């Protein structure tokens, strides 16, 4: 039977041990900077009890079981496109689209173990032929018997850019023991989104130049492990609803792991000591966060499009031309966004183990697309919105005997309903204007990497050449 | 038989009046500033006798006839595809996309009529009940049996933008008298493309403001109908083949016909009189020109992004990351206009007569994002050129006894190959730096409207609301009512 | 002698009646919403008694009286660059700008009714000769005298842009009756930043198509004028300095000003009565304001520009060439706006009066181009930093044993000194990646109106004709 | 005496080995490719004599000869204004800047050998004391005595950018032999403008990593030495003037010039064998061209502006609101060019020799700026104009019995004229839709280098730190 979200807010209290800011969280379920995100989290796991929602967010297994939709795998483009609107679904339920790392995208990237698990296994160094890839599957078949929450942590620390040589002095996660039960890691798995609202950490490596076999480390540990402390910035939840609808439905915490000494039997260890191993396999991994970030991409996009339709219209400028035009480039964004989740899903191919995969190019240039423009469309929609994006008032100055007539009047545009401009206002300042927002809009920014980032590595990886059949009209035309 | 690139050719030579900037042209098939672009005319015609592409470029219709697929129907979205790849072809084999307005894009337009001829006729005003809906079939069966190119002529000219009572005094196209056997008209078709090339000039107009019901007139009259003359500007065609080979292939000439009291017979009448009807239908007459238009602009992103990765890689820029990001941004946009192609054939629906037309929104969209974003692309190929865009040998210069090992050592990067980077720079010289390549960029920019007429249009058109499907999920986020 | 601190916050018990979000504020100086930027304008007050500042912050009238160069007139491009001097020093001595409405911008507006305060007065309607051009000057001099804070109301509710029939059922302030003694205004200056912080409301207004004769109403009144209220939007202000250095400094509040049947006396009326007055001498009071706002945008991208030097040298990026290019950037848009401050000053005329004032079409243009760049400025300050802008230790994370040793290695780049990357993240995420920080963009974006109306008002000001000495160049070329 | 634009022609029939294309020039005076363009240089000469320009055009030396300005020093800001005024007199009577390499611009870059000529000489390597800095000084006074253009060839060939090694295997200039009388140099200068129209080359280079000693040569020599050959690309001249009233004025024209074996005397060598002298020197002696640039930028952005107030007013779109708000981006751009070389003479400095230097950082970051933005200026013109640029009547089709009639209505706008809208098509279609126009853009574009070039140079040559003037404000407002 599928987890309920009482089962998982029990669960949070395990001793875990969380900083957030300043102070220790006793209970992430039921701490004051942490219980309205841990709720998000149990809402996620109720959506799949819900009779009328019971056909997008389950399906039934090959032995009768009803299963979370987190856990299908997608062996056909009609099985993509049944994932994906499951995906679309979850995030339109939760805030349109405003908590990104909800348990279902965290361990979508456990697929590609699934599909080939082998050279995992084949491809280690050093662990004398401990790791098996028959564990990475039972393990992965556990984390879905029990609908857990696994987070990737794999990106480096930030300590360095000048020197290639930066990853001996490094506090990555390292290797310190190997023995005949398993192996002790040491220090910080630098960056995570949401490990303190998870059941276990999905620890990961991506190469860099120079680094060392005792730094690449594929594993899964317990949140709760002895010697795991979870390290995140303060929470930026607020306090009142009414005048912040989104930002008090909790903060979805970034932070680092840090590991003392920490204890992983061999079962539980993917692969280590191979740098080689490290180029390719996990960009195959994160490959699925890559195709959900552009449903995301199209959603935030169909969101910003529909509150610049909804302001332009309530202030009143929706049918001056100059406007019009404006408004058509947020909506042809939106498209844009569209296009590139459709076509990818429609010029995909299978992987090794027979999965139906979303086309890479398509998917990942979709993402340098929606990072080159969102600043300017965020821009777009608070200029369009004018001094209504901030200046509204406070629902009990709109509910005054003296100011309410005031505020009426003055919010009484063509589609009358004067207080709907309060509430569109109210949105995009959560979204756009306080820090709640702006972390998402950093999110967005960094947690597939950069611009700059997808580009080189998205050259790197497709190895572009002159005579491959990029250049083959080119070629033609010159006459070469 | 399907005509012959020939039979087109001798067909030139009917007398039709056509001025190419200060010349009059006695045989558009022969003239030196003509004759290239007529030859590669007869070129399209000829790719439909070409044994190893009959499988792309003809199909048996259901009475046993081969017909060239410009004349092929799609009703489903595999019909569409294969249209799409028939189209694809022929602008890759016509230098690399660098002639838009071949036969197959023009009669494109007529499948509109084909879809739903009846409102054309019942929506009508001042005819007399003369205009018939067979007839617009019977012509579009006349122009398909023949192959005949009907290059449309729509919109306006660009007189006084100021104010719509200024059309009062506009001298665009009027019907000065209908009579039993038909119409006269006087005035300008103010802008065609290829016309002095065609066999039929296909007649529309566009709604603006205050245009008069005199000038609403859909019909088709030959090119050499007697007091028709073709005005068009000077030609770029290039003399030397081997220093432009591209601008040597010859020059597809715009301009404008001019009509002195023409006659016109119901039979050719298509429309007249109703500014209400020239809102909507004559933007379904374009929509086909349009989805066209996302096919030419992923071909032409694939060319940049092609001539980007030669050049860099021929100078050795290729592996400096700064360099590499920026031709990812090259790859991007062609990958955009892939995605805007693919994603429109599958979001696409059905016409009233049954016909299946890709997304409008995704199209429409997408030539938006063209428009925005191909200035920038162009500068950044030529950017990443340095140099070598401009400033390269002329062949007798590279071949002379004393300047030849010069340009094989000042040309030998990383690929070694010395003379193609000058084969490179002739292509990029050629497509943004020759007044031959800036006519296709100027052409691409405005012949299916310009950036800030395609957001207008295609926002009126679409009239999206804050109650239709764009609010749905804001409306939610922010508790407003449905 | 010049004003004080103390004498300022002892001067804020007056009585105003004022709404900070759903808070009544029982005295601006001391409530815990407002205490902070009402210590900020105390700071400014001080600024000027500050013995190394004299020089730059005072000046000697031609009475032997020293006053804050607050009430200095320009009359030549020297003293225009001595005024320039003092503003700037104001912003850089207050937190890098962070606080745009200080009283020496409020007032600076004052200067064009004392260079020709006739127009104002011969050009009323319905006044039946009360209003008078010395009553206009006195006031001035009495606000000079005392130094007060005079913030300016002028523009319209934002109530349908649908129509220019919409100003008939306009609840902008309107006259209501006049007397023998003056004008009796009821309803709303729609839009003013501080004002619950200032001592007197310069009230104005911009003609609008079809403005009724009752709204155009140029006045002054003080901020605890019976019938008057302050309704401001919820303050920003942050608990923490160690946190947020910045956002715990003060919010400079916006929000409107409701009159009840409020009485103004004819000696404190500038002009009643003319739309066609409203159109361009509205204009010339702002004119300082739009001068001013090129300093700030100056100081403003030097501040953006020295974040990304110091953030790309901490982590290690400085050296990258892509990186020294995006960096570059940022510092060609902060000497863009240095070249338009200096130029705009060269290339001044002489008003009426006999004042000097800087190049108006310099000076707006370099507004838009600020508008239409700064989004983008900030998208790659934010975007240089990577995660250092927001994922960084609290303080309490930073110092305790167990972390400290963690923090200190993640943070040790080329310029050693681990914990001012914890510094630098302060200032980046206090300045565009909280609510604090987003207020001070969207009043950047809209106080001086935003960038598709700056280049309006700009040209249909300018009148540019292809006959005039504009297109003087493109005529000859073309054989025109 | 002043040189004569007759005098000039005549010079130029000197036996001096020129490709143009395909063909070999027997005299650039007077062949069909060439001789436009050498007649542009005989005007630029002929201005000098032009007794209504003489004050803009000429001064008195010391010793009371008269003087062409291109020879004129100046010693401060008034003299900079006075050279700035002159150029830009030069290029407004010229075609309005579209042959940007008159001998004024070419001979400016000698000031840098004038104003400090010893390092030259006291850092040259291998030459055994024969280079003296009276030499140096002693070329630049002939070139001044008989009006020479010296046209400057300082950049490599552009062989192979993947490797630093490329400097053994370049075919750029380099020393074969040194005697008691002079150098040999045999190679390529790979890069020059008009050098076939000129009196002598000036030779240099820049700095690049592993530059060869025998490769670092500064001389002059004139154009029809023994062993040079002038290879030009085809020349882009049209013969109808009445269509094309700019291109067919004369194209400037660029290309490559061989040296095989040629002998250069002590007496013309200005520095031999010094890679590091090559660091910064190369840099000031192109300060001059930067700057001027600038003055340029400021013109070309003054046409493009013009051309858009002519165009939109003939076609009536001038007072749509949509449309004047485009065009305000094109004046605003030429305000922005104005705002950059009014700022660089406002704060520029004096040099060693005691020449004042207009502000390095301002015109350097002013051509980054137009560079930045040119391309989407040309779009909006061209996008502005419809097809008006375009497609219009060729002369005899306007004056046509039977087209008359029809082409006057079609262009009879609101300010009537009709062949007007003819006239300025022609100059938009010449500037930027003709061979002709595209190897101006092109030449803006590269000749000062292109724009990740100006960052990247500009940002190594400033040493921009966290520490230095530039981050005092963020240092001060993150406490560090
Ligand atoms: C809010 C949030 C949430 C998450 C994460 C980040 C953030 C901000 N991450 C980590 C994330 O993927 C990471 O921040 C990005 O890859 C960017 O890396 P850095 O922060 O180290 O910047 P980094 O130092 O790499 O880059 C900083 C800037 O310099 C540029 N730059 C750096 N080197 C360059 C070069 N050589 N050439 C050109 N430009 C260069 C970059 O393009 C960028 O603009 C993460 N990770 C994870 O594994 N699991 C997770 O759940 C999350 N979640
Ligand atoms: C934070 C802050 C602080 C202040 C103020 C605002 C804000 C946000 N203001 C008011 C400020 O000047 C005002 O917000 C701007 O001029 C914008 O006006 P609206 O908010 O009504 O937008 P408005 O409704 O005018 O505009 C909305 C959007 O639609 C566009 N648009 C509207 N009409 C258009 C048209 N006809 N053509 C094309 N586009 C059009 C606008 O360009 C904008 O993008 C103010 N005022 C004051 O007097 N004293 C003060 O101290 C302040 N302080
Ligand atoms: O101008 N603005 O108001 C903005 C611009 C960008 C942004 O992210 C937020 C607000
Ligand atoms: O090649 N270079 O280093 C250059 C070239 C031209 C220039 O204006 C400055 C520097």
């Amino acid at each position: 039977m599928i987890r309920t979200g009482t089962q998982y807010l029990e669960s949070l209290n395990d001793g875990r041990n969380v900083w957030v800011g300043n102070e220790k969280i006793d209970n992430v379920a039921t701490h004051p900077k942490t219980r309205d995100y841990a709720q998000r989290h149990a809402d996620f796991y109720d959506l799949h009890h819900r009779p009328d929602l019971q056909d997008v967010m389950t399906y039934i297994d090959e032995g009768g079981q009803r299963r979370a939709m987190q856990w299908f795998g997608h062996r056909d483009k009609e099985q993509l496109r049944r994932k994906r609107k499951y995906h679309e679904t979850v995030m339109r339920e939760m805030a349109g689209a405003s908590f990104p790392r909800t348990p279902d995208v965290n361990n979508y990237v456990l697929t590609t173990y699934i599909d080939d698990p082998a050279p995992w296994e084949t491809q280690s160094i050093g662990d004398d032929g401990h790791i098996k890839a028959g564990k990475i599957v039972d393990f992965i078949r556990y984390a879905r018997e029990h609908d857990l929450n696994c987070a990737p942590q794999f990106v480096d620390p930030q300590m360095d850019r000048s020197n290639p040589d930066a990853q001996e002095r490094s506090p990555g996660l390292r290797v310190v023991e190997k023995n005949e039960k398993g192996i002790v890691v040491n220090g910080v798995k630098a960056i995570g989104t949401g490990v303190a609202f998870a059941d276990w950490i999905h620890i990961g490596v991506f190469f860099r130049p120079g680094i060392p076999g005792d730094q690449v480390i594929f594993a899964a540990t317990p949140v709760n492990t002895p010697g795991v402390t979870i390290v995140c910035r303060e929470s930026l939840v607020k306090d009142d609803k009414v005048e912040h609808p989104l930002a008090a439905q909790g903060d979805e915490l970034d932070g680092m792991t840090v590991f003392e000494n920490v204890f992983i039997p061999w079962s539980h260890v993917f692969h280590i000591g191979n740098p080689n191993h490290a180029k390719l396999y996990p960009q195959r991994v994160f490959d699925w966060l890559h195709y959900h970030a552009l449903i995301r991409q199209m959603v935030r996009a169909e969101l910003v499009a529909g509150l610049a339709v909804l302001i332009t219209e309530h202030i009143g400028t929706n049918k001056i031309p100059a406007v019009q035009t404006r408004v058509a480039k947020l909506i042809g964004f939106h498209q844009a966004m569209l296009a590139h989740l459709i076509a990818s899903e429609e010029l995909g191919f299978h992987t090794p183990g027979g999965h139906y995969k979303p086309n890479i190019l398509i998917y990942d240039f979709g993402r340098a697309l929606y990072l080159e423009n969102f600043s300017q469309m965020i821009y777009e929609l608070v200029d369009l919105s004018g001094r209504s994006a901030l200046i509204f008032a406070s629902e009990d100055q709109w509910n005054d005997d003296k100011l309410n007539g005031w505020f009426e009047r003055m919010n009484n545009g063509p589609v009358g309903r004067p207080h709907d401009r309060v509430k569109i206002g109210r949105v995009i300042r959560d979204l756009f204007l306080t820090d709640w927002g702006s972390r998402l809009v950093v999110f967005e920014n960094f947690n597939g990497t950069p611009l700059q980032g997808i580009r080189m590595l998205t050259m790197q990886r497709a190895e572009f050449s002159g005579s491959g059949p990029y250049g083959k009209l080119a070629r033609q035309v010159c006459g070469i």
